[PDB]
């Protein structure tokens, strides 16, 4: 497996709503969450894996046998919250950079389980601010997408700097620049 890091398009691709409930839906979520661990994040997107389908993981303890496996499918946001909380993330798709964001403290939720059982939920606090940073990358979102410009500004080296390493891999020009913005 790989972590698809940024430049790379697939991070910014439409995502597939997912349609069946099965056992490569449930091996997908395993591998997923496997890679949280093995990786020390909290979270995890499709995307990040290289599947541009509607499916996010998240444990908010980040830890084995710790806090709780939370599985989202086809997530929708129905409402945020008027309050705004700063909180430094960083992302497996930019390893090493860190930077503020301000986020609603809280969402309300519209998703699918593992199953494909429908729910509602209200989240707050960590799980809001993972679930809000998982649902960017399935809109085909971006964390430095929600810098001001004073902090972006502060991580646009070690932007450039991983916009190279996909030019130098791929021998092709970064498709997206943080300074065009
Ligand atoms: C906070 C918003 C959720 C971040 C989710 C990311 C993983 C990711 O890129 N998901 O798409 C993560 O685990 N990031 C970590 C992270 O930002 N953390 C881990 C502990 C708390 C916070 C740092 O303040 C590390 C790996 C950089
Ligand atoms: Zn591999
Ligand atoms: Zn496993
Ligand atoms: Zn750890
Ligand atoms: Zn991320």
């Amino acid at each position: 497996m790989e972590i698809v890091e940024y430049p790379d398009p697939i991070l910014r691709a439409k995502n597939k709503r997912i349609d069946i409930f099965d056992e490569n839906l449930k091996n997908l979520v395993d591998a997923m969450f496997d890679v949280m661990y093995k990786t020390d994040g909290i979270g995890l997107s499709a995307p990040q894996v290289g599947l541009n389908v509607q499916l996010m993981v998240f444990n908010p303890a980040g830890e084995p046998g710790e806090g709780k496996e939370i599985v989202l499918v086809n997530p929708k946001i129905k409402k945020y919250s008027d309050k705004l909380v700063p909180f430094d993330e960083g992302c497996l798709s930019f390893p090493g950079i860190y930077a503020e964001v301000v986020r609603p403290q809280s969402v309300k939720i519209d998703a699918r389980d593992i199953t494909g059982e429908r729910f509602s939920i209200s989240l707050s606090r960590l799980p809001a601010r993972i679930f809000q940073h998982e649902y960017d990358h399935l809109e085909g979102v971006l964390f430095f997408d929600r810098m001001t410009d004073q902090v972006l500004d502060s991580i646009r080296e070690e932007l450039e700097a991983l916009e190279k390493k996909y030019e130098e891999k791929t021998g092709l020009p970064s498709p997206e620049r943080v300074e065009a913005r």
